């Protein structure tokens, strides 16, 4: 009844689009997939979104608001080290987001450490993968019931 | 003849989206008209521009180069603090500017101290709210007249 | 047994003590239960383990990995900020562990955005209360099964 | 009526020698003139003070106070990068006040770049020579409207 | 049954867009007629794209994994000092490439030096101009052999 | 009827190890007793403890809470740069507390300058010697009022 | 031949103006009116002195030094983090001084944590008020007997 | 003369997944022949290991009443977060010096720092268990 | 027909006050009338000053302008490092100077390696104690003509 | 007066020292020699020099400035991050210079990414092994017709 | 021709050149002499070398290379600090090392705890003297076999 | 009997070299008859050396602790901002130095605001042209007489 919201970053797009290993297999569709079924099992609305242009999710996050979604939960990708736009948009419009990440944003380049968001998130998940996104989900459901 | 071109960066559409408490409550337009009437009582030709891609920014910029666009008021809002290429933009079509903001960014984070562009820029303004706009426009015009 | 150690770093037997607004009421053994039934629901071991001793706790981590622990969720507290030895115990252990924070660790003063855990766990929870222990049972568990 | 105090930096005093092509026209003088002569039009007895001295700002800020004026607008900028004592009078007495410099100051050194009022400050304004007092001083009033 | 992709970042359209001396007569696509005939001489086909677009660039790079681009010479140009995307969108992709910069990128402001493509090409050539796309071009062809 | 807490961090029990060498011949035997007295004259229980392990120091510190204790004057020593956890120990309990120090800390290495205590201690001596703690007991005593 | 010279920082002239506790009903004069009373007990002098002006407490501890003063108590007030020249002038004129601060310098902003006096003075006091005074005064008298 | 060998948390890991990553050798075996390396200069060695901070400071509190002269150390992680240690070091006033079985200098930054190094009369790094030996040497060479 | 002032910062007048050296009485006194001895001995105008006030100092040098003057020679002291205001000061009259000081800052505490005025110096001397004065009069004197 | 100088600094000798795939076989004598042949089409003559001593590579620049050198072309290595001595040198003779690396250096090492020549630098090339060189001379070959005219 | 070569850089060649406790009366030469000896006694072939030139160091390294040595022991000195060509010639021809300094370099000023040879040697031993010397060949005598 | 040594590091060998408008034709060698003189006109004994490989700086002011220098003037050009060895070379030997720039190093990149040597340096002059040689030798003149006393 309440949605929420799952954004993805740029370049989440081109998800599995080499398989073997290096995660072959997967794809932003097969998660988008799972998400909106494990938000369905528990009755809530998800959209998911995806664009390689920061401007088109500051506008998504715009519509968001408007369009009545309670927490955002983001992927920012790369645009989460670069966009304070990004962060502006989720704080401007006030929804509460919890911020995930597929890899382990620590492990990699340092500048990869800083973020945008993480501070006015609920919570941050980062390499858990998928699943991060899920339990973000189960946190979400429950966070306003 | 002449042209200034006010241009907002992203979120700032976003303005008086949620009006308590007591907050200040004004759109995007609010201003965008409170200039356009300050610009032609003065003679000269405004125009406006506001977008939360970061393309479209330089595009409007650059038509300006074809257009004969004088001197450019902006508020690139998050932009500021992000885009270089924007900064490209203004000195690749060698047309002054002025840069604004709202709040008051140095009693903010930290990390919204730093402009990309406020260096280039003839000046900048910011806690004022609007009527650094306003101020901007007024400054504009003393120079080309 | 298919042992999952939960590691609870120092302060948290302090968790519920002036119940109505600070942290309110959520005491150390209320989340040990929980993790209790969650790891018996799944026919996997959980052993528990909180000191305010950051010695008990390496102590505890070298006992793991000579009690076969698979994998360690481990809420450092205050540790995972000033305690090298506590990475290193794991690294040592190379039982893999996921770090976990009840509040959201980006939210507080600078000091706590820096771990020396974060960049060598799978991944990072933080922020989402002691449902952030069971996200982490739940990966852990269909990361051994 | 009531009171606006305009304090004047160190340095302001100094005019526009070699007047043709220094940029050197107008004196501060010529500022204090044009400014109370706008607080006539706005009906407050404005007064002004120029020191090259941080003592008798201070002492000043403090008279300010025991003579209830109601807001301060203050062009340090020598001594906006340097002092804390100017930021606590300004805070001890809790009397509001703007930041204004005639050039743009973050197209200078680095060093420029940083403010010990600007975050305590209502305000900013730098780049636009001497029309941006007009333009605190019409805020500050607008404060009083 | 080769194929060279060369990609113009932001504000690249502007070459000789301003006459004299500000980078004269030569034109983005007097450029690229050449580069096309360089290639065709020795029998390579060879495609040229240009964008202020962020997301655009990241697009039509994707756009060449699917098209068979043996590799990309690129001029970023000020994306390299804030987009993290196109550094995991030539990343993504695999599609080795040449960063060219007309100009010479140390001389200029600090912010320039850093680039999160730099250390992930097979190589930069900065400030030899347009011959520096021939150079590209000229080993990009004798690369694929 | 109230109790007051003095808290000994690690090393200070050396005290009067080297009596004329360094320091003097006072101990912390001496530093109790004059203490005790002191409020025994005053009509105040008072208990000391002492400790070179963080985890005892945090264990105590929970059951002054317990004894009702009401305000605990600390001697972190060393533990004041690097525990994290002894703060949070203090306030967890939220027992006022007034930070001691025999010797002067900034007169230190630069290291020693920083304190994960000192922003939520109510006042810091340092440099006095041990009057620094009668200070701390007689101001603790009227404020005990 | 004892007297002990008590400085004022600048401000400190405010202590107790909004009395209705944006800090309390305790002024200056009272301070020096018990400090002054506290000394005779003893048999000690004692003068005091306060001002906003770097020049006029750099003059007067130099005055200090040809009155034979034995001991400082003095609350920079701001200066501490700003003048190098109350350091010159104190380790100038060489009369050991106890650095006092009604307030926890360490609460507020970063800027306060550094001092360009503490690694000078015998000992500091912050935080604990007026009481403080007197027990500079009370070590004072002590130590100088 | 007594020298004391601490070893910092995890050290008593040594040798405990024996395919190279470390090896075989253990804490007991390089303490065997460092009391050894001791016993053979008529020194007394004692060794004391420990995962807790506070052990280790009463530890060489002890060492002050005991009289021990030098402390070779491998505070190995609280190297770079114990000022505790440093002070409980520096409070004895026992010299000591710093080992550290791998190239802390070629891993993470925050390896690269100490907050023993500079009191230290010197340090070893990168060269194994072999650092406890030439550290013992060089004590031992300092007493007699 | 020109003419040269000398400028001594705040605690200067200090020098030569406990006896044998250090400085064993080498005063600021002596160190004048050496300075002026120098210069009505190549007949040039030159007058000295110190104050242990920065706006004395700054306005000091405003009557620099006022009366003469072609170069200064200054030794700030302590407010190289901290005042921007005399920079200012300096480069406003547009008077090109010497920087001068008696101990090597290069030798202190790092705070001191900053100085505000070296950068548009004609060049600076340190180290040189009271001869690096007599240096840049030399220096100015064979400047002039 | 129409020479143009190719510079290699310290360590560029070693190419192909380690004839199997640390690098391939090329070495520095042959990147000359097509570098030569190349300014020979053009009627162009063209000189190359190299050395792991800062100092000589120091002098050799200072005479290029007696010879007339025109442009050179300058692979440093290791000395762009550490020489503001090579950097005061191409500036003292005020000879355009291009630089040139064979391997890509933001690829590497921090400290690697600093530089006291590339901003004083016509341009940059690095990463494209030997053809770096060969750009840098058809480039110069170039370069010496326009600039004019007298 | 030899196994181990030892590298001396700058200023090394200064030991013991003020020898009555302006540290030990030891010379590079004695140093030589006893790793010579040592060698010998493992049937190692040692080579030396030391200059102030770091070409001369580097053309070493070369042709240590074409000579076929095995492990060099390095005192860089002062080039451990400033030399990536040292660095460049180390990792060029291949060979490993350990690092050596006589001092306890930590101990000393800041800009010598860097190092451009440290994180690429086998190890690194500083603060024992000449028995660092010692102990890195023991330990590469070892290591050759 | 009190010796001054004058170094002067790279490049300085350039100057008096794009003569017409650029400096002046003042070459290396015509500031080094000004410091002779000087030097010789206080009784004094000077010499100078300069040489574009630091190893060859290093090797001199090594030579100079033997030859009882009492005082280097140095101007040790872009090796101030990158030499420790230089500087660990001057404090290992521990003749007091002044250190000499002829520009005003703090006017430029701010590279070269940083010296090895400054900090260990009795003094510090830069910017005054090729004149701070001569104030440096004036303080290094009335400096071998001072307290101790006589």
């Amino acid at each position: 009844s309440s949605t929420i919201l799952v954004i993805h970053g740029p370049n989440l797009n081109l998800l599995g689009k080499r398989e073997p290993e290096v995660y072959g297999h997967l794809t932003l569709d097969n998660i988008n997939r799972q998400l909106i079924a494990q938000a369905e099992q528990a009755s809530i609305t998800l959209d998911t979104f995806q664009s390689n242009w920061e401007g088109a999710i500051v506008d998504r996050i715009h519509q968001a608001q408007t369009e009545g979604v309670k927490l955002i939960i983001i992927n920012p990708a790369a645009l989460t080290h670069t966009s304070v736009a990004l962060r502006d948009a989720l704080l401007g419009v006030a929804i509460p987001f919890i911020e995930v990440h597929l890899s382990n944003v620590h492990a990699r380049e340092a500048f990869r450490h800083h973020s945008y968001l993480s501070d006015k998130a609920i919570g941050v998940i980062c390499g858990l993968g998928a699943k991060g996104y899920s339990f973000a989900l189960d946190y979400a459901i429950e966070k306003i019931q």
